[PDB]
Parts: C-alpha cells; structure tokens; sequence
C-alpha cells in the first residue's frame, strides 16, 4: 500500500504501478520517456494497459492522486 | 524545487503549493477534505439517497482570483518545479 | 450511444451521463455550476477579497456511492457509447 | 467561437483546433488514429505546445466547458 508520490517514483525509474480500487487486475499504468523524432520532440506522459489488452493515454484522477493504495506489479 | 510527490504531502498537511511559473499570477493549489451532506429534495434523495459524501478534492486559485476544483495534468505531476508558499 | 458533444450538452443543461464502456457500473457525471460567495475570515479576504468566485466543473457519482471531482479521459472524449441516465 | 462538441468533430475530421483563452499564438491540437505479441494502441490527441513540442493531450474541464474554439487552418 504506497502513496501516489511513491508510485510516481517508480513511474518514473520504468515500473508498473496499478491501484487496488481500480477494480482491474491486469491493469497498470507507466511511464513513456520523451524523445527527438526537422525534428520533432516529444513530451513524456504516462499511459495505461487497459483491461482491453490496449494501450490508452492515461491522465490521474484526483481519487488516484489522494489513494494510499498503489502496488508496483511485475 | 520539489516533485509532485512532496508537493502532494504538503497539500495533505494544509499547505499551499505552486509551480516555478505560477508565482507573479498569483496561482497555488490546497487541499480540501472530504464531507457529508444531507440532502434536501426528494429529487436529490430518489438520486443520492438521505445522505451524500463527497470525497477530498483539490482547489487552485487561478489567475482571476477565482477557484477551480482542479484535476492537474501530467505536465504537473511529471514537474519538479514545486514549491511550498506561504 | 451517443458522443461526447452531445453528452456534453446534456452536462451544461442540467442532465447526467455516462458510458456503457465504463467498467464500474451505476455511475454518472454531472455539472455542477459555478458560484461567488462571503468570504467568513480576514485570512481569507487577506488572500483573496469580499468574494470567492468558484468556476464550474463536473463531478462524478461513483459506484461507492460517492461524489468525485471528474476530468473525462482522451477514451472518453472520442468515444461514441454516451447515454443520458434518467 | 466553436464549442468543444463543434472542435471535437473537427479533430476527428482530421483538423487542426484552438482556443482564444489559450492566449498562445501557434498552439494547435490534433487527432492521432488508433493502430497496431503485438501491442494495439488506442486513437488520442496531440498538442503541439508553446515550445514547439509535441505532448499527448487530455483536455481540461475548462477546455472542455470553454466556447472560444476555433479551426486552425
């Protein structure tokens, strides 16, 4: 049970977070590294591995903000 | 500066925090607990029930001296330009 | 199933929505309007003033029975399985 | 002055979309299709931003809630 500045740690070195209110085991969220690609950069943001199997861009909630229920998955 | 995770404790703790670009328009964010209140109309307790809870949310005064219950974008959380003001 | 646009227009009219896609099921988004209020202390009107104007937003009944503040995703601003809830 | 039900249908007719309450000159928004063991990503927006770089977008409640939008052309 970590908070969201923990979680975002571990968004940050390249871990899989998920949230036990999420309802949605198989569900994680993580991080994406910007980059260069006359050249075009791109930000970082952070995406979500729905339960569709699909990759969605994910934005945080304040519910998931202010939850103390994070766990870094495998 | 500091990153979104120790801007987040100061909000918990009643604190105010700001970004590096926010200090001169006058923005900052705080933290407002959650509540219960009871519901009047039978339109709002066939929908709500007798009693509705809201949960903790966060408020950012903008520039307009104006308050916005505020949801911060990636850009926010992924910045480490936070600051606690007084 | 309708799309966002016209789920929107049922938000600033009053009504609530939501998505068939949505896994927690029983749950709304509703507009709640904005408002200016009496500042109650001097540490208030020392920051802001007489009045607080509070902008609008949109809340979320969650499956807990419970009020959110609610930011709609990129998922659902394209999606086209909007409905209004009666 | 467009609302963001007008912008959205804008965007994913394949335009370029603005607000005024922006107050930035050349910041456009625009519409990214979905595609494809193998990963299958869904459709998003994109934001060519104040410094000439691209981030993956969510709208705000005010963008949301905003009717100064406009087509970029």
């Amino acid at each position: 049970s970590l908070n969201f500045g923990k979680a975002l740690e571990a968004l940050k070195e390249g871990k899989k977070v998920s949230r036990e209110g999420w309802n949605g085991k198989g569900m994680f969220a993580y991080y994406v590294p910007g980059g260069v690609y006359e050249e075009v950069k791109y930000r970082p943001y952070l995406a979500l591995k729905t339960v569709d199997n699909d990759i969605a861009t994910w934005t945080p909630s304040v519910s998931d903000i202010l939850a103390e229920d994070w766990n870094i998955v495998e």
